[PDB]
């Protein structure tokens, strides 16, 4: 049981194993009754390594937790040792956060990591899985190889296999495993899940003034919701052992392979649970993780919700406050662009460059390699740094907490004096799920050709009392300033002389048929305006969306299916 034979077993291909952005997700199901599926996958991602950079290479490899991991990291250990890959570094128990991977993956100088997650979608035995694939900078693997990929799975007739190696992967150290008729040995090394990562966030922020700020009778009061992802053990490591928290901040800290049952999906009706316990007033400072935890969700005392364009800029306006930016200065911002413009405000006032991105981590990754992107945040809870090129969760946790400890606000009145500072983008994004596809489509078309038309710019909409004037219409289009990609069809935009926006995309998931998202993003500069209820604030252009685009008529829904 450490001296184990390769074999060839011939396989049958699959015709779906298109891995994405992010990663193939599948139903547990299929994995588990689909002869050879997960091998087949596996195997067709380490044919992509040419086979003379196989013994020198390392893989990074680990995953969320959810059902049905380890048995994936076996065979990935069983199909890299037979396919000559040199070793592979595996978080405790397969655990391994998606910032965590981005940091080994760099630190080490691994070749590359598989992450066996499927972020915020449900897992257990009646849910999903999902296998990323990231190369040598960390970061997911671009379109180019996520193409090869697919097109070995679809002709694939066998894969290479050692079915007699297994991994403890409860146990620190190095296992070697000696192959029957192979010189190099395969050598698999089980890292501490939390460690490096730790390593890497003690230097971005100074856990001394955390651990002040967190310890003691005059403490700030966190409670921190890993959801029963994978960020659980990196919360009590970090948060509670290390910085001194008190154990209770961990909630549902513990990895759970059915995440308890639930999506690990932050947001306030998804982590309705923090969003109650913030409800009582007895913290300062609630968040909430995805399954992997790249993705957050901001809470303030009494349930305070900053809502992730707004996190992304208060951030930006206080970056200071964090050890890393001091040393490394400010590169650059980047958003997404339905993501709200209030980190633009951020970025004019201190004349700092503003990237605009279609959604998509590509964009903010190329930037990052080019030197021109410090922080990045997009309006679907996610918050990020060119620390690593995945974004992070518990880092936009702790940038937080730097900037509490530096402000010494509530994080309530630090948004308010964001607002009044810098003006306040309300913002919120609808969502019209399973919506049937030809009259979508149709909306998206009609709309477009509608804001097309040389007199859209100029048109002019009362709410009342206010009047919105388009200043630009278009279908958003990006070059990418390093990889000379272009990328059409990025969204409908309605830009308003006023600073506001309505934002048309539809959602490129393979749920059963399409899903429209609507962005609203309502600049006010006024002081009676700006701590208004933010739906009421919306109303007007809202109401000016659904219009213009005719959605009730091409759809027949009256009303999103989510509200964000
Ligand atoms: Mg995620």
């Amino acid at each position: 049981s450490n001296m184990v034979k390769i074999v060839t077993v011939k396989t049958q291909a699959y015709q779906d194993q298109k891995p994405g952005t992010s990663g193939l997700r599948k139903r547990v199901k299929v994995f588990q009754s689909s002869a050879n599926y997960a091998e087949n996958f596996i195997q067709s991602i380490i044919s992509t390594v040419e086979p003379a950079q196989r013994q020198e290479a390392t893989l990074v490899v680990g995953g969320d937790g959810r059902f049905y991991m380890k048995e994936a990291i076996q065979l990935i250990a069983r199909i890299a040792a037979a396919n000559g890959i040199g070793r592979l570094v595996i978080g405790q128990n397969g655990i391994l956060s998606t910032p965590a991977v981005s940091c080994i993956i760099r630190k080490i100088k691994a070749i590359g990591g598989i992450i066996l997650t499927a972020s915020h979608n449900p897992g257990g035995p009646n849910g999903d899985f999902g296998i990323k694939f990231n190369i040598s900078n960390g970061g997911p693997a671009p379109e180019a190889i996520t193409d090869k990929i697919f097109q070995i799975s679809k002709t694939i007739e066998e894969y290479a296999v050692c079915p007699d190696l297994k991994v403890d992967l409860g146990v620190l150290g190095k296992q070697q495993f000696d192959l029957e008729n192979k010189f190099k040995p395969f050598t698999v090394e089980i890292v501490d899940s939390v460690e490096a990562y730790a390593t890497m966030l003690r230097s971005i922020f100074d856990f001394s003034a955390l651990k002040e700020l967190l310890s003691g009778p005059n403490r700030l009061k966190i409670r921190i919701d890993a959801m029963h992802g994978v960020v659980g053990p990196y919360v009590k490591k970090i948060l509670c052992e290390e910085l001194g928290a008190p154990a209770n901040s961990a909630v549902n800290c513990v990895p759970l392979e059915d995440f308890g049952g639930h999506h690990p999906d932050p947001n306030l009706t998804y982590a309705a649970d923090l969003v109650e316990t913030m409800k009582s007033g007895e913290h300062d400072f609630g968040a909430a993780f995805d399954g992997d935890g790249d993705r957050n969700m901001i809470l303030g005392k009494h349930g305070f919700f900053v809502n992730p364009s707004d996190s992304v800029a208060v951030i930006a306006a206080n970056i200071f406050s964090i050890p890393y930016f001091q040393q490394t200065g400010v590169r650059g911002f980047a958003r997404s662009m339905p993501t709200s413009g209030a980190l633009d405000r951020v970025a004019s006032a201190t004349k700092i460059a503003l990237y605009e991105t279609p959604t998509g981590w590509k964009f903010f990754g190329n930037l990052m390699d080019a030197s021109k992107l410090s922080l990045c945040g997009e309006e679907s809870f996610g918050t990020g740094s060119d620390h690593i090129r995945e974004k992070d969760g518990l880092w936009a946790v702790l940038a937080w907490l730097s900037i509490l400890a530096t402000r010494k606000q509530s994080v309530e009145d630090i948004l308010k004096d964001h607002w009044q500072k810098y003006g306040r983008n309300f913002f919120t994004r609808y969502d019209y799920e399973e919506v049937e596809a030809e009259g979508a489509n149709k909306m998206m078309k009609d709309l477009e050709a509608l804001m097309f038309d040389r007199s859209f710019v100029g048109k002019q909409f009362s709410a009342n009392d206010k009047v919105y004037t388009v200043e630009k219409a278009d279908n958003f289009e990006y070059s990418d300033p390093v990889d000379g990609s272009i990328s059409r069809n990025q969204g409908l935009r309605l830009i308003f002389t006023d600073g506001s926006r309505i934002v048309f995309r539809l959602s490129g998931t393979g749920s059963a048929g399409a899903t429209i998202l609507l962005y609203i993003d309502s600049y006010e500069k006024d002081v009676a305006k700006i701590n208004q209820d933010p739906q009421v604030m919306l109303a007007p252009l809202i109401s000016i969306a659904l219009k213009v685009s005719q959605l009730q008529e091409r759809t027949g829904r009256t009303a999103p299916t989510v509200i964000t």
